[PDB]
């Protein structure tokens, strides 16, 4: 589940890869979430979701943009054959 | 009514799980309003009622806003399609 | 008639308290009242009339301050709402 | 006329329920401010327009704070639309 | 109505595919928005409402920009013919 | 004066749904003010022009950002012609 | 010349309450100030001169009292507009 | 002169509306203002003109709330333009 | 003033098309822009001039963009003509 | 029925903190007035009761500006979510 | 010199009137001042004296109170420019 | 100095027309300016020099909304001519 | 060392006035004081300074009852800066 | 020194036109700090200190209101350009 | 150490000129301080010490309050910077 | 142990001015005291008592006033910190 | 200076008929940005300088597009000589 | 638990130094609390719980802005992947 | 049973402090009280019940003093909070 | 246990310095009180007990004043921080 | 140092343009902010200030807005060289 | 350590030049805190120290605007490199 | 450690460039860091911490700006290969 800019890799493995790459995050976002629809009152818990919430989103974008520009190097290497 | 960062749910599910999750409160807050609305005198009746009221207001900010940023993430990887 | 601080009473609850149990009082500065406007020159009645109105006036005072110092702290309260 | 956080009420629902839930309080009030206006020196009279007076305000206050405050909440969610 | 790369569908086929895959929730959208219009003021509402528009916005996003690559691609196969 | 997410409709009619969802609150807004502006010492008149104020305020706020945010998806599907 | 917690009257009509519903008194008080002023030696006269002072005293700062409360109640409202 | 949530009206309109449907009492308070400044001590005098005052007070900031207001709902919906 | 793909039709019988099939919208446009220019202050005004406004920005971009794909294909097919 | 800046409480348990904290003085207060109801001349009792009313408008106080102050604080974080 | 609910006027204008309004009492006021520093002895001397004070320090209320009002008014507007 | 969406007209030409339409009210604007410099303490003045002074404020933001939307629409089409 | 309610004077002005306006007097009571301790016998001579004596006491209460109403109304004053 | 929405004028003009405009003012506000300074007890100067005081404060609020508001006008139009 | 609303002073300006504009009424309350202090049975002693102890709280309420408002401006036109 | 208004001294300094300016007072009183205890019945020895008596009761209560207004000035002072 | 697609004009002759087509705009604009960076805070100004500004940019991609595209027809022809 | 712009650290990270950093405080404010609870009558108590209250609060307010703040430049630098 | 300005006490443990630290005061104020009650003709018995007496409303009076100054610093501290 | 605007020290810190700074004082009022517990009827203890009992609520007032002001300022410092 | 939309001139102009036009405020908001740091008290100086520090504001954004757009232009040409 | 719209300065150059140019302000607020820590019954001293806090909260606030705003203008200048 | 627009440098080299050249910022923006997370309520500390991270989000967004125009713009010049 690792990735090399060698041989053998994909893009289908990239997003693999910054799914598993953080992983224990979207389970802590998740428990902070439940807690939080439980008592939305107690502020280490808000401080905590909000950390986490703001790294998600985080990592979202930053895998798509990755996924989008090796998408459109792709594309442009393809063009090239004729 | 559970919502996990795996691979199905959704906005809506999102809004349930907030009003689900905080339910109990909603109706210690209806019948604590109508009390109020009864006599309003009580000085333990107004401390409940100032809690209540206080926690339903973060629960209403904490489901919007997070609504927001997820809709905003999810048309952020949109646009990438392309 | 009784009055805790539990989940329910008023200030006319309160009110009512404060006449109901000192209520035969009353009465008896009724009747003193009348017996001195017949002759006012009895010793006894005399003493007996102004204890009475003494402790009219100081009921009267305490009911007063009593209130006056609960639709103050609820006041407070309210305001705390927002 | 009653009020639930459930799907259907308004504002107008809420500020018909601070009145109807405190009604004769308010007639109450009335008569004894007729009573005081016609002899402003009884003084039970007064505890009693002392007392009914001071109910009066606080539900005006609390109804007013209370209407503030919800319409705030939706103001807010609604900006989240966009 | 499904759709497979395999033999036999084409674009206003992957237009029918987005539609008929979210139709209730359109007609979900549609009650929400009449409600709305009746009352603005019911927080619960304003919650769904805002829920299902952002997911309305979401599938029309989405559903065009899958018709514009996948026409994109068929015109990059069109112009290989010669 | 319906509006369905199906074949036909526009967005002046969402403005002209929004204006005929909440029409008789507009006349009651006007009788309101008009009475406000005779006598601007009534509380009860103060209580409901409050409600009836907010209350049009969030219906305007919420027409306007429906309307933009369905331009917007409008002008987000044209540019996708090419 | 009435006043109800109901759709319409105003502070001026409160004032007037407090004159009309004691009228009466102020003529016996004028009548009995000119004999005051006549002869300031009768007994009697002395008696009623006290009471009808003393009654007309208390009408004055009940009145005062209650416009200047519902004042604040009204100034309290308004600011609630916004 | 009269307003209503109809094709046309104004701000200067809303203020003009305040002014006229509030305009014998701004001469009555000139009057008793008048009065006042003859001689300060008549209590009949003192009441109107305390009544007079506070009447004005709540027009003048029920009128700039509502002023306020509006140019709010105003700017927000300019700003959806674009 | 039609246009079928049939036999006869140009590009500026497009264009004629958009502006006839889009005509009472450009006047109501003008009438609601005059109004505004007048008096920028009535809300529902405003509203009007809102939707018209994005109406006719979206019309414009759909004409233009459909015009610029239809010369495209011609240009297209024309140098195919060898 | 503790509570700690740690990873879980409430308001309401706050509030409910500081009525248990302060439980066998709401029962003293309770007595105390009960017998002031009954006779308003005992020094010692009178400033029992002194004491036992003002301790509690301080309690009354000072639970309502913590619970004013944390949410205050919850509110500034749950905006910062975006 | 004199003061009227229309376009022009001022706060020290507001002051002036009460001077001017009330100038002979002043006058009247130092003379009766001058005649008791002479002679502290007169009956009819002392009883004019305690008058003219007593309407003196009314006055000096009075203006206080009004500028205050008109003040706080004032800044109230001020503020809702923005 | 009139607009249409018709053959002849121009952005300069709007902003004239924004300008014409609303001419008087920069008139008043400087008067009530000019008085207001004079004398900041009359209520009246106050609250027409807000008002004015909102409306010229949305006028610009209007005017400056227009005439960027128009501008993008024409970058928009000078685009497609190649 | 005259006093004028006009532009300047102060409070101990006024003492000095009450001095200055009753000096005579006070040597008159110097005088008399001492032949009484000669012999404090003589009729006339008791007549004298009881004269003396009771006017010079009427004088001292007038002029700290003076000062003390002008500190109070000047203490008045202030507090209605702010 | 003057100011009109017209071709030409400033931010420093509109202060310019602030404090020239009201100038006398601020000359008698000197005078009459010193005079006060002098001997803090004449009721007519405190009378005199305290209206212009609170003109002068008016005057300040209003001057920076205005600017602020100018500003943002001018930002939001600047920012228009792109 | 004079002080004008003019380009340069501040607020320990406005302090020592309230100290230095009113100076030897300090010491001349010294020393009657100081008098007093020896004997405390002098009238004349006891009028000056009453005046000029009145005097010298007006001074300090005046300052003070002078102090207060001019700092309130200040943070005022502080906060419109941004 | 002298006090100055300049940069230092204390109420508990002012108590000790009281004190010891007047001291050998005490110790008269004290030596008459006892004498008087001795033979009640010496007429020189009655009237030195009765002087020193006047005095000390004198001079407490100036002390106590000083002392009273000196903080509720600093008192005043204080509160205008914020 | 005209342009005709008739027997002669050239690339050159186009941008000359852009220049000239559009002249007095171009002073203008030079105008206006010589006013505007004398001073930069005249709202008229500085929409009059955003409208010139726009239609330059507009006139200038106008022109640049029309020569490219000429000059693509022009390549097209001269490459079918042989 | 340190946290340095180099290499290596994140946002849990940074409030996870918010919170130990800010340790033995939050215990602090625990003990202070419950003390309070048990007897809010304490004015040493009070002053401890009140600055313990407000550095808390400036705690969290400190960490949710910084939060935020490094969460805006992350996404800053994200979206110029592309 | 003792009180120090340290960490722990309360007002009842003012008022009992106050209570015990005279309590054989109260015992011997009921025997001579008794005694008086026997026999009011015994010189010695009412010299010892009227000191008695003196003492005892001194004690009630300092007491209440007292508590209720420590009440009013305690609520000032509160309001601090916030 | 010094405080300097440099740059380390702490709220906490102010509350140490002002309880330090005034602590004999407070040792002072503790042993005054006991004493007063025994015989309430010294005046010379009654005089210190009051000079204590004044400084020490001033010293209470502005201590909790500055801390107020204190976290205001930084709360205001931090809201600067985005 | 002028820039007309003719044959010659640059971007670095544009911005020098911009600093020149507006040179003597730069030295104006240089020595205001140097007096500000001396003394932040003077209300002139803060209006002062404040409009400088405005005027400055736009200043840049207007020349960092027009320098973008120019090099918009400028870009936009450079792509149809080809 | 001077600061001119020129080459070069930074921020916390600005923040050097708002602590260095009020600096001796800083150093006798330290003097007159510990001074007043000493002994809070010094009117004088009070005063100085209102003034010193006051001036010293201002300096922080202008401080604080001042850098936010420039920082505002620097990233708006940054945003538009691209 | 220095990039010239000369014959060799790099992409990395920039971000090397810019992270060198502003160094020291960031060790003192992490020591400010840590004392802030030790006590976040000395204002000198607030007002440091403010500015540093305003400069460190400056520069990082500077940094990454300069990156995407260079990327940009080699990107652009690669493609011209062919």
């Amino acid at each position: 589940s690792v990735t090399v800019p060698n041989d053998d890799w994909t893009l289908s493995s990239l997003s693999e890869t910054f799914d598993d790459g953080t992983q224990t995050l979207q389970g802590e976002l998740t428990l902070a979430l439940d807690k939080l629809a439980k008592n939305p009152s107690n502020p280490q818990l808000l401080a905590e979701y909000q950390s986490k919430l703001s790294e998600y989103t985080l990592y979202r974008n930053a895998q798509s943009n990755t996924v989008k520009v090796i998408k459109d190097v792709d594309a442009a290497i393809i063009q090239n054959f004729r």
